[PDB]
């Protein structure tokens, strides 16, 4: 452990982050395959426009949930400036 | 076929490519498990944002090879203003 | 009013945000001239590319020291939730 | 000039294009204004994220502007790839 307050993932949490995990995986090995028969490069850029916005859209939902819970949780609990200095940390690190 | 100008890659192209998608994807799975066995939010989102990170850089690579190769030799054969359109329409693509 | 705790700035902090913001003032109507000039769209575009730049830079910094001092304080004065809401709100529409 | 070919502005396209930067500059100054009364960081941001996005606007549109019709008439003109490799340089150095 070592880090600040989380509420643990429901099954059905799990579940629908999987898929989309799951969908982008696809989306990964689709690209393989058009890079392996020699697809056009635009044909590929655009599914990994695809694959990016699919990332941001899994990530900020990550990001809400983790802010909305477990930090939320975290400032009623006492341990709030320690988590806020955590999300702040990836908030930067996804600006860099 | 119907598009404009390809020049074809090499074993060398695709196998480069293939190892930076590969990796990809390990992230990806890697993600996955760590999501499977509950870990915490901000060690995922890192992650994503390592992920991200070398999706941009393969993204650029193609786009970059795209334009100095094919591109550019549809200038020369005469087909450069299809070949231009099309490369505008993927960046905006990546700002949509 | 009406909003979270905020951190009152300082004489100091007034003045070097004002800088960086006359400076993309500057920057601005620099690229106005440019415009006017009919110079190249290249050269325009470099500049546009300075100004967004010079723009995250001090959106970050605000954001930054918004997080650390005013949203750090609201935690520990017991409206951290009120806060943590609105700087989530800011995130997501940097993201829109 | 020593730069790639150029399809000079109308009286029309600096006009449009100016009253976007002038609506640009006073949300700086109107930022400005903010930062001297002391205005909520949340509040400011908000503009801050708005003035961003009008630049990404006014710069999506040079672009567009350039690359369909003055790269466009290099291509014709058979300096293509030289305005070619300047495209490519402006989009590596939005993405940096
Ligand atoms: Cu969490
Ligand atoms: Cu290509
Ligand atoms: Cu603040
Ligand atoms: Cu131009
Ligand atoms: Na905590
Ligand atoms: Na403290
Ligand atoms: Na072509
Ligand atoms: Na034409
Ligand atoms: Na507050
Ligand atoms: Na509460
Ligand atoms: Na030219
Ligand atoms: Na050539």
């Amino acid at each position: 452990v070592l880090h600040g307050t989380m509420i643990p993932r429901t099954k059905e949490e799990i579940e629908n982050i999987m898929k989309r995990l799951k969908r982008i995986e696809g989306q990964v090995r689709g690209v393989q395959k058009m890079v392996e028969d020699n697809r056009y490069c635009i044909d590929i850029l655009v599914q990994i426009s695809a694959i990016q916005a699919a990332l941001r859209q899994v990530g900020m939902q990550l990001l809400e949930r983790h802010a909305n819970h477990c930090v939320a949780k975290a400032i009623r609990e006492g341990s709030g400036e320690q988590s806020l200095r955590e999300l702040m940390d990836v908030i930067k690190q996804f600006a860099k």
